[PDB]
């Protein structure tokens, strides 16, 4: 057909539109129905079109993905497990970004010297097993991973796998870009076909045109008030509708982004008009005609049936701003004044912080600039605290010669280098000390307890670029910007007009400094050195394989009470640090969870000696003693993040099961990915049955088999037992998986040895 090339850097890989129609057709024939935009696009790659049982929410396919791209905090340990398979070269473009280590404290240039220094150690083994196994690698200061996605790699139709959970937004140009964690990209990374649980898809009409201060953020702060953080879960989320085309190609990467928040497998948006015009302006105009000429693949099947539907009228949609301590709790710009009045929380505003690859493009710098002017014009600067992160290297250098970057620093802005910084608590912050209650309102996704400063009385509010803009320069929660006057240093009252501003450069985009360096494909006769007594970095020895026998008599660690976040099970922040070292990394674990016990963090009960004392401690003690445990946990758990340190981590400590009433997608994928059993309750008040004094039997593991539930013996102390039901959604690849001791070990006999 064509040969259009997948990429600038790899143009000897070519866009295969031929193989997506030739399978899609296939698998219409069989099912003689309508297919919705994602049904198109996953059924387009499986690795069986022809024989693949085909049912939503139901079945596992084994897909093709086309690439797999990783950040430097998940990187690490993904590496690690490939280097342990043996393979010699990934065997798809792969990327490594550099974007979650710098921390932020003196702004720009300065704090990207600052952890060249500090991380080079990191850096290093990334780049020299970057190079040997043929990964290219994007240097700290390149950007965030999903802008550099959406500007080089992301195209119509491509399915794409990221080991980051907010690898949804490249959805906004069309593509099926999935979250997987470490073990997930090594069985693409070395051949072998992936699985995901067959989704159902939501469909959202979107209706009407944004008009004035409502935005792109908006759109999905109130889909996640309306469907709320659980809502998602094994499903698609499918946009359509008239007022589809007047939303700018960044802003839909903004809606698919925070789709994560919902739990929803990925968004996408329809091959459109904003979209040709952006792979264009990104130099990629040869993609958006030969996407042109693949249209209908692109765009939905008329009449598809989704599983449900939501409408917005875009021009009824008023300003949002979401949290405290969830991104789902939703109230409009113009009542939170009173509601965190009410609610007791705190109403002045210390920081305000615009970044994150939820909204930092070009769009979200000119929109904001244009409210900090008008205050400027009236001689203000900003009343709070101000930071803001550019979204890549070539977003830094446009908007620097486009002027926006100097009115926000004039209105009293920092900028920070091109990071995710206060997004994973990688801020060195000092205006507060620890377990002082304050406001900080940013324009990022999540909003976690502790997750931005490790202090966990920090009151955070998610909401656009404008707003952040508008309520630092007044300092406090009660100001809407559409009602209010401010007072300039005139004596004049004065109110803000809605920003104005260009979806992209009116110039070409200027590409800032050389970050890329590609594999030498030729060379990789490196060696990657891994210090014997590194502290941050560390080879992994395989886990065990099953015993053959029941888990008898197994302690519970903790029972977890409420809402219990990957950041709960393993925090990020300062710990980033020992995301190479299994070992050192494992002190955190589960220290931010509530026991139900006594409702506190970091504090149960040794079952030996009988003192209360640290999680990570506890779990070390039964793991040197012989003592099997168990968590026990609520609902969602595991929701956020997906670093698969939150299922290894209990793996290393001696963790032999989880017990839930129900999993977020990602963490329930690495539980069994790591030789864990992740369960169900068959009946979800049997929570209340289980105390944590009590022993727990899961038995029935020698005919373990899929839609077979197993049993639980609930041991009191008194003599009393109690037997109940617990479901696993195990297919027989996943048992295989288990009976092993882990999915790697599993990869390993496989190769006839
Ligand atoms: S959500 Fe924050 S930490 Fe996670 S990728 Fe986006 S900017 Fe980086
Ligand atoms: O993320």
């Amino acid at each position: 057909r064509a040969k259009v090339a997948m990429s600038h850097f790899e143009p000897h890989e070519y866009i295969r539109y031929d193989l997506l129609e030739k399978n899609i057709d296939i698998v219409r024939k069989r099912l003689n129905r309508p297919l919705t935009l994602s049904e198109k696009i996953v059924y387009g790659h499986l690795d069986d079109p022809a024989n693949q049982e085909i049912e939503r929410g139901k079945t596992y396919l084994r897909l093709r993905p086309d690439r797999v791209a990783m950040q430097d905090a998940t990187a690490q340990m993904a590496m690690l497990q490939f280097i342990s398979s043996g393979l010699p070269k990934v065997a798809v473009p792969s990327t490594i970004h550099c974007d979650h280590l710098i921390e932020a404290q003196l702004g720009g240039e300065k704090d990207l010297r600052r952890a060249k220094d500090i991380n080079q150690e990191v850096y290093n083994f990334l780049a020299t097993a970057g190079a040997k196994y043929g990964v290219g690698f994007w240097r700290p200061g390149s950007g965030i991973i999903h802008q550099i996605i959406l500007e080089n790699y992301a195209y119509p139709g491509v399915l794409l796998i990221g080991t980051d959970s907010h690898t949804p937004n490249g959805g906004g140009l069309g593509g099926i870009c999935i979250g997987v964690g470490g073990a997930d990209a090594v069985d693409v990374m070395a051949g072998i076909p992936w699985e995901l649980k067959c989704p159902k898809v939501i469909g959202v009409k979107l209706t009407g045109s944004l008009s004035g201060w409502t935005s792109p953020k908006d759109v999905i702060l109130k889909v996640a008030g309306i469907l709320t953080v659980k809502g998602g879960t094994g499903a698609i989320v499918e946009y359509h509708g008239p007022g589809v085309d007047s939303i700018s190609c960044t802003g839909m990467a903004t809606i698919c982004n925070m789709g994560a928040e919902i739990g929803a497998t990925t968004s996408v948006f329809p091959y459109n008009h904003r979209m040709k015009k952006y792979l264009s302006k990104t130099g990629r105009a040869d993609i958006a005609n030969l996407a042109d000429e693949f249209k209908d693949h692109l765009v939905p099947d008329p009449g598809c049936h989704y599983d449900q539907v939501i409408e917005i009228n875009l021009s009824e949609l008023k300003p949002h701003i979401n949290g405290p301590f969830t991104p789902d709790l939703a109230h409009p710009v113009a009542e939170v004044g009173s509601v965190a009045e009410k609610e007791g929380w705190p109403l002045d505003i210390r920081v305000g912080l615009i970044g994150s690859c939820t909204n930092s493009s070009y769009e979200d710098m000119g929109r904001s600039a244009a409210v900090a002017k008008q205050a400027l014009a009236h001689g203000l600067k900003c009343k709070s605290q101000f930071t803001i992160t550019p979204g890549s290297e070539q977003i830094r250098a446009t908007i620097e010669r486009d002027g926006y970057a100097q009115v926000l620093r004039d209105v009293g802005g920092i900028v920070l280098a091109n990071a995710c910084g206060p997004c994973i608590g990688q801020w060195d912050r000092k205006d507060i000390k620890k377990g002082e209650k304050n406001t900080i309102v940013t324009s990022y996704n999540r909003n976690f307890t502790g997750r931005n400063d490790a202090n966990p009385e920090t009151h955070a509010f998610v909401t656009s670029p404008e707003i952040v803009t508008a309520l630092a320069i007044a300092g406090t929660l009660k100001f809407n910007p559409e009602t209010d006057f401010l007072t300039g240093k005139d004596g004049k009252k004065f109110k803000l007009e809605a920003p104005d501003a260009d979806e992209l450069p009116r110039a070409e985009f200027d590409p800032g400094q050389d970050t890329y360096q590609h594999p030498p494909k030729d060379s990789s006769g490196q060696r990657v050195d891994v210090s014997p007594t590194s502290q941050r970095l560390q080879l992994l020895e395989p886990f065990d394989k099953w015993d053959g026998k029941d888990l008898e008599d197994l302690q519970i660690l903790i029972k977890v009470k409420g809402k219990c976040t990957t950041d709960h099970i393993s925090a990020a922040g300062p710990w980033l640090k020992f995301r190479g070292h299994l070992d050192n990394i494992s002190n955190n674990l589960l220290i931010g969870a509530i026991n139900i016990e006594n409702r506190k963090a970091n504090s149960v009960r040794n079952a030996v000696t009988q003192e209360f004392g640290p999680v990570p401690d506890t779990a070390r003690y039964y793991k040197q003693h012989g003592i099997r445990w168990v968590v026990i946990g609520d609902e969602n758990y595991g929701e956020g993040a997906s670093r698969e340190h939150s299922a290894l981590e209990p793996r290393h400590l001696g963790g032999r099961a989880i017990i839930t009433k129900s999993f977020a997608r990602i963490h329930e994928t690495n539980l069994k990915k790591q030789g864990l059993l992740p369960l169900t309750f068959a009946d979800p008040a049997d929570y209340n049955k289980i105390h944590p004094v009590d022993k727990l039997t899961i038995q029935g593991l020698k005919d373990f088999a899929p839609g077979k539930p197993l049993k639980c013996i609930i041991k009191h102390p008194n003599g009393t037992q109690e037997t109940i039901l617990l479901n696993h959604t195990f297919n027989e690849t996943q048992i295989e998986w288990f009976r092993a001791g882990s999915a790697l070990n599993r990869m390993k006999e496989l190769q006839q040895k």
